């Protein structure tokens, strides 16, 4: 997250860490058995990290629990990023807690101009890197769907929003991938994908969720 602040330890109790060694992506607790991700963050052998604070820390609320099946969207196209979700069932239930909780999924889409809490360990810097130990958080409002467009012409589809500021500064970035965007306690967004990071008239892109909560629930329902 570039131009964010410091989140708080536990406060964004949804957000995971998903780790092969280290962390590489961030991830929604939806329910105790189940994160929603971006496909593009798969990788074989994950371990959710839930209750996390600085991922670098053993701070003792943490949970870690080995992914048993990851199940990337049927029509997730690598090429083009459409349909960047995938679900992550755990090994065993997380233990719901006051600092490891689910977060709702949308009835409706999210409305153009509603400020959204995006979170990740991602990238700090819009020029060079520097990755946090602490999670990160930033309100960000979501952009129109024209000025979207406009923003990466042929490039996005109905399952796709932007989100952050046209004049730069402030966005998610790498690192951040596969985490929540939270609008009026819903996820509405994952990290998803943009030009750089925090770039002039280059926002952040994310998956559409709402488009997706009759495939999460019949996966759930049937795994
Ligand atoms: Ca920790």
């Amino acid at each position: 997250i570039v131009g964010g602040y410091t989140c708080g330890a536990n406060t964004v109790p949804y957000q995971v860490s998903l780790n092969s060694g280290y962390h590489f992506c961030g991830g929604s607790l939806i329910n105790s058995q189940w994160v929603v991700s971006a496909a593009h963050c798969y990788k074989s052998g994950i371990q959710v990290r839930l209750g996390e604070d600085n991922i670098n820390v053993v701070e003792g609320n943490e949970q870690f629990i080995s992914a048993s099946k990851s199940i990337v969207h049927p029509s997730y196209n690598s090429n083009t990023l459409n349909n960047d979700i995938m679900l992550i069932k755990l090994k065993s239930a997380a233990s719901l807690n006051s600092r490891v909780a689910s977060i709702s999924l949308p009835t409706s889409c999210a409305s153009a101009g509603t400020q959204c809490l995006i979170s990740g360990w991602g990238n700090t810097k819009s020029s060079g890197t520097s990755y946090p130990d602490v999670l990160k958080c930033l309100k960000a409002p979501i952009l129109s769907d024209s000025s979207c467009k406009s923003a990466y012409p042929g490039q996005i589809t109905s399952n796709m929003f932007c989100a952050g500021y046209l004049e730069g500064g402030k966005d998610s970035c790498q690192g951040d991938s596969g985490g929540p965007v939270v609008c009026s306690g819903k996820l509405q967004g994952i990290v998803s994908w943009g030009s750089g990071c925090a770039q002039k008239n280059k926002p952040g892109v994310y998956t559409k969720v709402c488009n997706y909560v009759s495939w999460i629930k019949q996966t759930i329902a049937s795994n």
